[PDB]
């Protein structure tokens, strides 16, 4: 499923991401935009054997089990395929653990490269939240 900017913002707000860990909703929408382009089925195979899955591109080496990543942990206790659903619940709950893992939102490279320090409020414009 390809989420609409405000449609996603609303969904994320429902799931408690707005100001979660001090990170405004705009930060989360911006991260999703640059990580997966709002596409829940987004997958990116890395060179180390791991793969990034879904709307927030969660990595299979430590957060979900895809059965093909060497020395992989399943910290979120879910199959990586669950992070590919149109429903964002699994991704949000797992992201909540990732952002609290000692690096804040820096865990998401696209967020750090295209959202960090910018006017993230723009990502929530026109939205009826
Ligand atoms: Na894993």
């Amino acid at each position: 499923k390809v989420f609409g900017r405000c449609e996603l913002a609303a969904a994320m707000k429902r799931h408690g991401l707005d100001n979660y860990r001090g990170y405004s909703l705009g930060n989360w929408v911006c991260a999703a935009k640059f990580e997966s382009n709002f596409n829940t089925q987004a997958t990116n195979r890395n060179t180390d054997g791991s793969t990034d899955y879904g709307i927030l591109q969660i990595n299979s080496r430590w957060w979900c089990n895809d059965g093909r990543t060497p020395g992989s942990r399943n910290l979120c206790n879910i199959p990586c395929s669950a992070l590919l659903s149109s429903d964002i619940t699994a991704s949000v709950n797992c992201a909540k653990k990732i952002v609290s893992d000692g690096n804040g939102m820096n865990a998401w490279v696209a967020w750090r490269n295209r959202c960090k320090g910018t006017d993230v409020q723009a990502w929530i414009r026109g939205c009826r939240l």
